[PDB]
């Protein structure tokens, strides 16, 4: 199965699909251990995470794909990357996005709408240029909309039903907030719908169960892990500046065992005896 | 201003011990910082079980350690000790290549080992000859491990570790050294600074600061202590979000977004474009 | 069609198949226009070319991929890749050399058996390490072997065998200056041989017709194009500083018109009218 | 001495100082042995060679960079690099690539002000915003403008004018075709001059004694070696593909002894034996 062919399968049998952010190829396999589907790779994330920059497009096409590389060479779940707007102005550059996307082992992408947006005319040519682009048609090109904050929910519906017509094959709304819009959006645009539930933004924390009741399609928890990860890695570090040991902080540690179990160091020297 | 070695330097004359804690990415080296450390380490085992998912098996190579030294050192001015395994190829070229590299991409230490049971002691100085030769920038630190202490003894360890100061090596990290009076030693007996490893979960007891400083210990190294619990508060939220279809129940166990914003210097971005536009 | 099933349709639908060394991504293009079938990323061709350096084993994986994606992104010719031994002495450094070789585009590699060589049955285990490494069974493992230098012709046509036992789809015996020990190697061991012919070594230039008439399957030309570039570069280099102007070299360039024709310029022209 | 250092010092004692085009690192040596004090990594090149793309800002920083390291890791000759707009429309990424060039061991880099060109307002603060970033300030940056082709010769100086106040160190008018219009540039400008006397375009061949008499302190061949390189190439494979065989076209090739000798083979023994 591709990992194009992977996604789809996810988004066809889980309701809605569970999609969680992973910073790293160590978190990738423990979101596989955890039993989720799929996986995210957060363009905030590989900025904040990988770069320790803000989100303000710093981070290209190299920074992205470094990440993609690693998580997809040892995680065989299918794997959704943020490409922001497609690294680049040109049709070209959104070819080449995709055609590196597809190489390096991604499974899905959404491209946004970012320049404000752009025109109707001119986010269905982003779309166009990456449908084109694609060699497998299996990978799966999802459109990212702010229409809602700027034009209002039918102008919402129009552009991603525009994007649809130009190949999208599922629409990430932004900035939605109550679940009767869902279900309107949903009814709408027909193709799996995307409802992004991060932390300490306009959005409530929607449950599945309401998610489905709503006929969301993916549910996408972009940075949730991050966020924890490093308010554990800062309490470790004032921990050994202020007491000159990790003692005190030893109880919040990811055990050696529970490492090797989690990179699964053992299938190693289990390989070296099965071939020799 | 001071180059990443000098100040590796500068923090090991002004620290003692000085605390130097692993940073698995770009985003902890900036807590680090923060937490107010003077140095931090990128671990081989982290490149290998964080950035690539695998285990401290010699997979890794010198590309995978680049990326991660590039990306830290391109955001934090805090010197960076870095661990290059035996020199990633067995030939003196090999070595050259990677101290180069080191330096070139903004490394301010790194630390090669005597691992193949370890090579014979002359083996271990032509390690050290050709790093040291390979240096362009004086400053930078060469900091030579040995696990001579487990498979041949104390005084063999003080042998070895000594020809690799006379070799050129900065600093000694002696591996497997688990009491205070061996410390002491050792030190007395190698002139020059000594790391001592304070890993979790293995044979070294946590001396703290104090007691290290007491065995004349130059630098103590948290090599993968922020990661350990970054994996398993990251863990907790999987599950959660698995188990409760939300992540209602670990919201409570996460950096804040203003939190965040704050940690990697967002609002110094607008003041930026102010001074400049 | 798999880069390594068009490997092995060309080495079956062309007798010897001629594969050339292509030191860049522009020299594989014009390979292409050439009208060959397959062609190859030298080790040496890296170290000498990409990084400037002697073939001694400084060149690594990353090296090599960088040159095979750059390559694999743009020409769609199968690519016969040199590995070296591996890149790291482990059978787990052969298994990222694979999966990296299959995932970045290449369509075959050789392996050698370089510590001086290594015994028949650590260069068993190198083969089997790779072989049980590969994801697409259509990538082509080809065994390089120099015992015929060491141990004689008997021991070449055995550890060849012991290979090809190992599941190496091809062999690469060294340096053969005789085409009768051509067709011995090559009715011993079954599979297709790989005759090398470089420039300015022991063996000889041997033609198609000759090598077509020992059995063998494929022949190489390594660096051919690459030596031929170095001196008209020299030559340029030489004449710009001598005359303080390259009027005197104008004539052994490439035009601007050709350039654009071997790269296609204006098929992107075309392509900003058909999609938009 | 810095990289940066060694530019102006090359720009100080030579006049005007020749730079010429490097394809790879290989390349890079051979201008070295050729007596050049300064090389150039063309954007054009980075396409057209190292990815086989025409010329159309698909080429991104990462690839500028790998090339940059690669020849800067055996060569000391201070490398001029071409970063087209800075590789991104933002004062941070113009900032990323200075600091990246500076890392990488660049010497010089030339930012340009094409969109058609912005205005003298947006091309001054891109030159702040690289001029801001850099931390080495012996490092060069030089501002290209096309204005003289959009506005004329006084448009072009005075944006020029606006660059140096905004700290460029020296500058590369465009599509610049008369020495008496070079010379009244240089005498406006004050800073360095570069002209590009490129092949196969607008601008004639003008030799160094020429360009001196207009004051003109580097004359740049951006690509002269590579179009040799490409045609000596193809007559390779053309050869090959017809002849069954390279043997008539051996004449054309750099002998192994002289790769050998233009690598420093010799001097890695050498360094062995010294060491050990
Ligand atoms: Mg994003
Ligand atoms: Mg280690
Ligand atoms: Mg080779
Ligand atoms: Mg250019």
């Amino acid at each position: 199965l591709t990992p194009g062919q992977r996604f789809r399968e996810a988004v066809a049998t889980e309701h809605p699909l569970q999609v969680v952010g992973t910073i790293n190829a160590n978190h990738a396999l423990l979101a596989k251990r955890a039993g989720f589907k799929a996986i995210y790779l957060s363009g905030g994330g590989v900025a904040a995470g990988s770069l320790g920059l803000p989100d303000l497009g710093i981070s290209g096409l190299d920074d992205v794909l470094t990440d993609v590389r690693r998580i997809t060479d040892v995680c065989d779940l299918p794997l959704l990357v943020d490409v922001d707007t497609g690294f680049g102005s040109s049709a070209f550059n959104v070819a080449r996005t995709v055609k590196s996307m597809i190489k390096f082992g991604a499974a899905a992408m959404h491209i946004e709408d970012q320049v404000e947006i752009v025109s109707q005319q001119e986010m269905v040519d982003r779309i166009k240029a990456a449908v084109d682009a694609r060699s497998d048609d299996s990978f799966v090109i999802m459109a990212r909309t702010d229409a809602l904050a700027v034009e209002g929910l039918q102008a919402a519906i129009d552009r991603a039903c525009a994007c649809v017509e130009a190949g999208a094959d599922m629409i990430f709304p932004e900035a939605m907030t109550e679940l009767a819009m869902y279900k309107e959006f949903a009814a709408a645009v027909k193709v799996p719908v995307l409802a992004n539930i991060t932390e300490f933004g306009a959005t409530p924390l929607f449950t599945t169960d309401e998610l489905a009741s709503a006929d969301v399609s993916l549910v996408l928890y972009p940075l949730s892990a991050f966020r924890a990860m490093n308010k554990a890695a800062e309490n470790v570090y004032t921990a050994i500046r202020r007491d000159g040991t990790q003692k005190n902080v030893i109880d919040t540690m990811q055990t050696r065992m529970e490492l090797y179990d989690r990179i699964d160091y053992h299938s190693f020297e289990q390989k070296l005896d099965a071939l020799f």
